[PDB]
């Protein structure tokens, strides 16, 4: 190409190539956005039933039952045995 100051394509070519490439070359972000939530599920299930304890219905039932029986027996008064 030069045809006067010796044709390149040698040491000179390498130097130019290295310089240009080095200057252009750098990091490599190319956009970034990793990490992403994946909580597409929710449940509050859990075993328990640690005994009700002091059942109110039970007490109420006993009282009403004994009272009713008392009234019935009181009215009759008579008993075979």
């Amino acid at each position: 190409m030069d045809r006067d100051y010796s044709t390149p394509e040698d040491e000179e070519e390498l130097i130019r190539k290295a310089i240009e490439l080095s200057l252009k070359e750098s990091r490599n972000s190319a956009s970034s956005e990793p990490i992403v939530p994946v909580v597409e599920s929710k449940n509050e299930v859990k075993r328990q039933e640690i005994e009700e304890e002091e059942d109110p219905d039970l007490k109420a039932a006993i009282q009403e039952s004994l009272r009713e029986a008392e009234e019935a027996k009181l009215r009759s008064e008579r008993q075979k045995a």
